[PDB]
């Protein structure tokens, strides 16, 4: 068989007390109607405005949208990377407009919920500040029974999940994230459950924890590194914020800024025009430099660029930003073609001055193999399924022809001549 327990089980209780000591339940009767109201509200706001898209997430080889539609708010700048796409913070007041209103009402949940944290990790350790500095929120939506049909939970017979089990990822080690429910209106297969397992464990049963309307739940320290967790679906929908704390080291536009900028010392800098040259082709420069620019274009542009017409619906925060990172990178071929430009020099000698090729084809190749990967995703058969407003674009993108550039969106030519040397 395979088992599991909730509240209508003895066992439960002291299932929960000795072997998820780290799991805590707030329920509703804990918190503000005023900020009970508010959150609900501004799950509707948002929802109104269609600011919760599913994701067109490329896990494991293949393509897949997500049954769950979201959102991700939280500190201006900040990133949050959830199974290979990097969602950008639609922003709130860290020190169109019902928008703005939410993140709002959103920051002041994560406030409070950021002192609850503080509070039962004292009562617990009976570090901590900072391992409750959530800095961004993941919203999420499901249902009306859209799904087909939906997946059996495999292992505890625990019937139909939203999201099967999982670690949330890419946060700071040994950091806590707390978590909004809010359902609007074994275990009752129509109320929304979270469910608990110990990693790799299978045997040991499981756990099912109902979720009511404006229900908390909290994975304090390694909690969420030691267990799995999934979400069995209710009847009717759900809304969640889930709040954590990214590790956004390499993750905000401060950092890929600055990034630039250092890739930007090598070049002569008097005035912005297509005559760019470098002050050195020391190969570990170049290395850095042609890095950097794969960095910003994969992981900030074509990611960004792959959500498309998706944030503007919510906020403008990231248009100023994202066009100055294009500036940044068209410069960056500049540079790639100017070191192209070097190799294939009638001086040098192009014998032993040739570690300039074993300091930048690795970083080229990458650029290949990736700028397909993104090609292939944008125009694949499910990317036209996806709404107009939707769809995801595959930016930067120029002709052979389109003259501006000083190079190709690539094919490979290039990648086989340098092999060739
Ligand atoms: N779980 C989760 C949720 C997001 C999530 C985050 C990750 O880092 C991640 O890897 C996955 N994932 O692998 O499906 C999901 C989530 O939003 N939830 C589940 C609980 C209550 O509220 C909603
Ligand atoms: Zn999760």
């Amino acid at each position: 068989r395979g088992s599991h327990m909730t509240p209508k089980d003895d066992e439960f209780y002291q299932q929960w007390q000795l072997k998820y000591p780290k799991l805590i339940l707030r329920e509703a009767s804990s918190v503000s109607e005023e900020l009970h109201k508010e959150v609900q509200e501004a799950f509707l706001t948002l929802h109104k405005h269609g600011c919760l898209f599913r994701d067109l997430v490329r896990i494991q080889g293949k393509d897949l949208l997500t049954p769950v539609s979201r959102i991700l708010i939280g500190n201006p700048g900040c990133t949050y990377k959830y199974l290979n796409t990097r969602l950008f913070t639609v922003p709130w007041p860290v020190k169109e407009a019902e928008i703005a209103a939410a993140c709002e009402t959103f920051l002041k949940l994560n406030d409070y919920l950021q002192i609850e944290t503080i509070q039962a990790l004292e009562e617990l350790a009976a570090d901590i500040k900072s391992r409750a500095a959530y800095n961004v929120t993941l919203l999420n939506f499901m249902d009306p029974q859209k799904m087909p049909y939906l997946k059996e939970e495999p292992y505890f017979g625990m019937g139909k999940m939203a999201v099967s089990w999982h670690h949330d990822e890419n946060l700071v080690d040994r950091s806590a994230v707390a978590v909004y429910s809010y359902s609007c209106e074994g275990r009752d297969p129509d109320i929304w459950h979270v469910g608990f397992k110990i990693s790799w464990d299978i045997e040991t049963p499981g756990l099912a924890i109902p979720l009511h309307q404006g229900d908390c739940y909290f994975m304090l320290d390694d909690l969420n590194a030691t267990h799995q967790h999934c979400v069995l679906a209710g009847s009717q929908p759900r809304f969640s914020s889930t709040h954590r704390v990214a590790e956004c080291s390499t993750g905000t536009l401060d950092y890929i800024l600055q990034r630039c900028q250092l890739a930007l010392q090598n070049v002569c800098d008097d005035v912005d025009n297509d005559d760019v040259s470098l002050k050195s082709f020391e190969p570990a420069v170049l290395k850095q430099g042609e890095e950097i620019h794969n960095e910003v274009e994969f992981e900030w542009l074509r990611q960004f660029w792959f959500q498309g017409n998706r944030y503007r619906k919510c906020t403008d925060w990231w248009c100023q930003p994202m066009a100055q990172l294009e500036a940044l990178w068209k410069k960056m071929e500049g540079v790639t073609n100017a070191v192209l430009h070097e190799v294939k020099r009638e001086g040098l000698p192009v014998e032993q001055r040739n570690e300039i090729l074993t300091a930048i084809l690795a970083s080229l190749t990458a650029r290949q193999n990736l700028r397909r990967e993104w090609h292939a995703r944008c125009q694949s058969r499910i990317a036209r399924t996806l709404p107009a407003d939707q769809k995801p674009e595959c930016r930067p993108y120029w002709e052979k022809d389109d003259a501006s550039m000083p190079l190709p969106f690539d094919l490979t030519d290039i990648v086989s001549e340098l092999r060739g040397q």
